[PDB]
Order: structure tokens, then sequence, then C-alpha cells
């Protein structure tokens, strides 16, 4: 064996890094703004990035060319150097029009406090019962959200920008919000999820069911009404109910109880709207795949219990908490809708 | 777009912080004991871990899956569910017969020192003089070592690692230590590049030339003289010296200063012998290009103005300091030994 061949994996850790410096310096805008197709020198992009630094551009260089190697940006090389674009991946890091991008995200998931905690995800196979962020920081990661307002910001942020990307996708393939006229979403978030619906379906009175520390950080979006409360101890009357990235927060045993909560505020027709990622049963390179892995080990570090559930997971949890029926609507790369009857 | 293509990127955190736990829960060697071609379930793999935790096998599939669809460990899906082999890469991470892998490359790499410095990489872009590891822990990282014990350590074995592979493969192709009498390694670590190079070459002195923290923590290899210094102020008089992994620790200031005092201490038709990895002009999808931008940035979150060079700017650092003539040995996936000659 080469063993020189081995140390090429001290990579993995640099490139986070390098794309967390690039998000912070603002690259993937200033690529865009010289068209979607553009591919732009080192020079070119510090041209637009303030710093007094003359070394800046062969900094820059040192950074991009190991994203472009990795293929997370394009690149081409010129007789006077590279030059540098975007890739299906990194357009994303790019605001819409709204101002939305995967950026918030992207900050949250290499935010300190979680790489910390990824420092102890051994433990949850070593030891019965930890969670790595709690063993880490004192405390289950909601609570400290609650303490620490730089964190509830980033992640309330995360979630926000993660909601309206996943909603714009939803609304090209799953028509099942039209029919509704009042939706509780449980645990959901600033409101960001509410008020995609409501805005494509303005009919819809939202209900928008949070921990206090997240309704005081949440915007007063037009038809979304915030509700304090505890989805452990109950949930509001409802005649529909919207679950998103909630159940794979949690095991199986509080997943049920979440879900069996939503039952008991339901009537007989009523449904609980699932929204999450699906875990592949088969796993390999792709997107479905790393779709679900990624989030999965996010929550094996951050969350009580936290996984990625396959389809015939969250029938059984659709069951075991007094569901009839269980629909699943894929929408896109491992997203999917999934429909609870009662 | 398709916005939900980026939300994957968060992968790129998640994937290095699995490969050090697999390293620490010694995955790749329970694998290894079981045939070089095995293929273990986590449960197999469980079976040799110490743990009480019933939970430990769907844990570890957990992190072992993302390694898998990464490639880092082959996987198949049976019946029982998905059974994990050893890759090129993986295979690295078993000890030879001498003890030696890269496991203490990559768990330097990845200590918590350096990742915290990483968050602080994107300041060499925009600002003159400013070093990531300086500005988040106070002074310079060989200084740092000097105050932290288990950094010192962690650091020196990597590098002593890393020295024993690399002049495993010198050795085969390299033929030039055979004519030496005496040998000065300056920047020597604890010793094991010397210990190397006297065990294959008996006739030679070695002296190893260090700071004291360094020779504070170095094992007793026989035959190895220590000599305390700083070789910015003088290196000790030398008929050869030995300069691996420290000129790319510098700027070219810096770095030629280094050599005018090698040039000082040494005789006519004296040499550096200088062991680095070389910088690709033109970077292509091969080993060399990957194996020169991963220390690149290490280089850059760690070291003052230290970077890889191409061969082009090794002659010139060669001659800025002196030496009349550079003389090329690659080695193997960009490694290179250089003869700086006087
Ligand atoms: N006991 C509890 N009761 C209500 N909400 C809770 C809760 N524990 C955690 N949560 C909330 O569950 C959310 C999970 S993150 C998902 C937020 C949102 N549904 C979205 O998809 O973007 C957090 O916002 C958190 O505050
Ligand atoms: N001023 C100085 N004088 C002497 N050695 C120094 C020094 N500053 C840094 N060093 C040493 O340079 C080394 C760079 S790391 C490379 C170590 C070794 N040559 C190897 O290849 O494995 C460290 O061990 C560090 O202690
Ligand atoms: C495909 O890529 C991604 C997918 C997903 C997430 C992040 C990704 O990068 C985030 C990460 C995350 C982290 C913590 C959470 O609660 C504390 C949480 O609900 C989520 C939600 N999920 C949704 C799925
Ligand atoms: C191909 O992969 C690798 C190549 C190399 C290194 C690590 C890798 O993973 C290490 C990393 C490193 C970090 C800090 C140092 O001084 C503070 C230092 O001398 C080195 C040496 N280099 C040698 C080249």
């Amino acid at each position: 064996v080469n063993y020189l061949s081995g140390l090429g994996l001290s990579r993995l850790i640099c490139l986070p890094m390098a794309l967390r410096a690039a998000i912070e310096l603002n690259v993937f805008e200033i690529i865009f703004q010289a068209g979607p197709e553009a591919q732009l020198s080192p020079a070119e992009i510090v041209a637009k990035i303030p710093t007094k630094n003359p070394n800046a551009a062969i900094a820059l260089d040192r950074i991009l060319r190991m994203l472009g190697a990795s293929s997370i940006l394009s690149v081409t090389t010129m007789k006077d150097g590279r030059v540098y674009g975007l890739t299906e991946e990194s357009r994303c890091l790019v605001a819409d029009k709204n101002g939305v991008s995967v950026v918030p995200m992207l900050l949250f998931t290499s935010d300190k406090a979680v790489v910390e905690s990824f420092y102890n995800i051994k433990d949850v196979v070593l030891e019965e019962g930890v969670i790595p962020f709690d063993r880490t920081h004192g405390m289950d990661f909601f609570a400290y959200a609650g303490k620490e307002q730089s964190v509830n910001k980033s992640f309330n942020q995360a979630m926000g920008a993660g909601s309206t990307i996943a909603f714009d996708e939803v609304f090209k393939v799953y028509k099942g919000f039209h029919d509704l006229k009042e939706l509780v979403d449980v645990g959901g978030g600033i409101g960001t999820s509410l008020s995609n619906i409501i805005s494509k379906y303005p009919h819809i009175k939202g209900i928008n069911f949070e921990l206090p520390h997240v309704i005081a950080d949440a915007p007063n979006y037009p038809g979304v009404e915030h509700i304090a409360g505890n989805m452990f101890e109950g949930v509001p009357n409802a005649q529909n109910i919207l679950l998103k990235w909630v159940l794979h927060d949690w095991d199986d045993e509080r997943s049920i109880k979440i879900l069996q909560n939503c039952w008991k505020a339901l009537p007989e027709g009523g449904t609980v709207i699932v929204v999450e990622f699906v875990l592949p049963q088969i796993l390999g390179n792709n997107a479905e795949s790393f779709n679900a892995l990624t989030p999965d080990l996010l929550m094996m570090t951050l969350n009580p219990g936290g996984k990625e559930r396959t389809t015939t997971e969250f029938d059984g949890l659709a069951k075991a908490a007094g569901f009839a029926e269980t629909k699943f609507f894929p929408i896109s790369q491992g997203l999917h809708v999934m429909e609870f009857h009662k």
C-alpha cells in the first residue's frame, strides 16, 4: 500500500471551510451578476469584494481552486490562470428575486455550535442515551436556541430559507393545499412555511404553533397567526395540520407522541400533511441519498434521537399513532409530501 | 432553478466529521482484521467495539453509510442490511507492520484547534498580514504548540507518521542519501525523518535542529542527536541539510531567510535536500493536484504565509538564497525531493 494516497483525505475537512469562506466573501453572487453562465478570474471577483488587501486575488484563488478541483465551482484553466463559474449546486447560493438562497442553511449547518457537537458524534455509537449537542453544550438544541439569540436567529433563518425553497418545489407537484380552509403548522418555525402556503392559497387561515422564543423572533407575516405551545402537551384543535422537518428531529417514541397529539386535535376527516426528505432503502452516490444522509447526520449530532426515515417507517409511525392510511407524494430529489389520514 | 439542489452542500461538513468518528471507533482496523477484502455489517463491527449500547450498530450504520455513499468505504446492501469494506484510500487508515498509517495526520488536520482557525480563513483574502490561526488563538502555530501539549503531541505525531510514509516512498526512487556523511535536519520534528535516514544509511550522523518543545516531545530514536535552536537566527554548521515540510510553512521572505542560513552553514558543494509536495503549474484531475491543494489550504489557515509552490517557484527560492543549481526528483503523486546546490 502507498500511504501517500491516504494523506489527501485531509481535503474533506478543508472543503466545507473553503465553501464557508467563499459564501462569506460573496463569491457566488459576484459570479452570477456577470451572467448565470459566467466564469470570472480571482481579480475580477475581488473587484467586487471590499478589501484593500493587494494580495486578495492570490489568496482568493487558493480557496476557489480547491472548490473548483472538488467540482463545487466550474473551472476553465486559461493561459493567464483559472476562471470560475457556478455549478448546479453552487448556483443555489445565489439569491433569487425574493432574496432567498440556501446560504442561511449552509452557514447554520457549519456553524461553530454544530461543528463543536460533531466531535462527539461517536458517542451515539458508544453510549446509550447521549446526544452530542447536549453533551457538548449542557442542554438540548431547542433549549439552547431559547438561551442563545445568535443561534436562535441562525437556525430560524436556515429553516425559513429552506421552507421557501421547499414549498416553491412542492407547489409544482402537490395540489393538496388547494382544498384546505384552515391549517395549523405544528413546529412551524418563524411562520415562513405558512406564509408561502397562504401566499399561494390566500383563502387559508394559518396558525403557526411554536416555542415562545421562536414566535418572538417571527415576522408578522400577513395571514399567519402565531400561537405559542408545546406539541408534546397537545396541539390546537385543527381541521388540518402541517408537520415539516419536525418528525425527523425525534426518535420514534417522541414522534408517535407528536402524531398522537395531532390525531387528538383533528376531526375524522382531518389530515396531517408531513413534509420531509425520505431515506431511500438503497443508498448510493446520488442526490436523493445525500439529501437524506446529510440531515440524518445533522439529526444524529443535534437532536434527541432524530433520524431520517424510509417510506415504510413513516407509514409505521402513522399507523402507530392512529392514522388509517398514508399517501405519498414524491416532490423532488427525495423530498416528499405525505398525507396521514385518520 | 431547483434550489433544493444546493441544500445537499451541507454534506461537506458532515463527511469529515463522520470520517473522524469512524477513525476514533477503529472501524477500518476492525474491517481489515476480517480479511483485507472483507465486508462487515455494522453489527459485526460493533462486536469488536467496547460498548454496552444496544443501539450501537444502528448508530454506526448511520456514520458508515455516509462514508459508503462517498466512496470512502465500499458498501453492499444484503438481506440483513448493509456491509462495508475498505477502499484504496481507506486502506491507508490501517496500520502497517510498523504501526504506521495516515491516522495521525487525519486526526491532526481535523483537530479542534485547526478547525477553529479555519473559520477565519476568509481574513487572508480581506486583510493584509492576518494569519487565521494567530487571529483565533493569540499566537502563531508553533508557539501555540509550545504552550498546549495536546496539540504539540498531535502535530508531532502527524508529522512523524507522514515522515515514515514519505521516506518509505522516497527510498524506492531517490538514492542521493547514500553519498552523505553528515546531515542536519533543519526543523526535523521529533526526529522520525532522521531515524528513517540513519537506519537506512548507518554511516550517516543525523542531527535534528528543532524548537525545544518539539525535542522535549521526541522519542529516544537511537543515533539521533537533538540540538535546540531557532533556524531564523542560524543553523548548525553542516555538510548537508534536510528541509522537509518546512519551506511550505513560510512565505517567500522567510523561506529565503531559512535557505540563506542554510547556505552560510554549508561548505562549497554542500546541498540542501528539500522534501515537499509540488503544486502543478496547470491543475488537473490527478493525485498531484489534490495532494498540493490540501496542504496549501492547511498552510493558509495555520502558518505565517505558508503556501505550496511550483517547480519554478522552488528554483526561484533556491537562486534567491544563493544556490547555483536545482535538481528535481519526482517521487510519487506530487511528492518531490529537490537538491539545492551551492
Ligand atoms: N415542544 C415543541 N413544541 C412546538 N415546537 C417545537 C417543540 N420542540 C421543538 N419545536 C420546534 O420544531 C421546529 C423544528 S425545525 C422545522 C421548522 C419548520 N417546520 C420548517 O420546516 O422550517 C423548531 O422551529 C422548534 O422550535
Ligand atoms: N524557528 C524555528 N527553528 C527551528 N525549527 C522550527 C522553527 N519554526 C518551526 N520549526 C519547526 O518546523 C517544523 C515544521 S513541520 C515538519 C516537521 C518535519 N520536518 C517533517 O517533515 O515531518 C516543526 O516541527 C517546527 O517545530
Ligand atoms: C439536503 O440537505 C439538507 C436537508 C435538510 C436540512 C439541511 C440540509 O443541508 C435541515 C437540517 C436541520 C438541522 C437541524 C434541525 O432541527 C434542529 C432541523 O429541523 C433541520 C431540518 N433539515 C431539513 C432537511
Ligand atoms: C496530501 O495530503 C497532505 C499533505 C501534507 C500534509 C497533510 C496532508 O493531508 C501536511 C499538513 C501540515 C500541516 C501543518 C504543518 O505545519 C504547521 C505542516 O508542516 C504540514 C505538513 N504537510 C505535508 C503535506
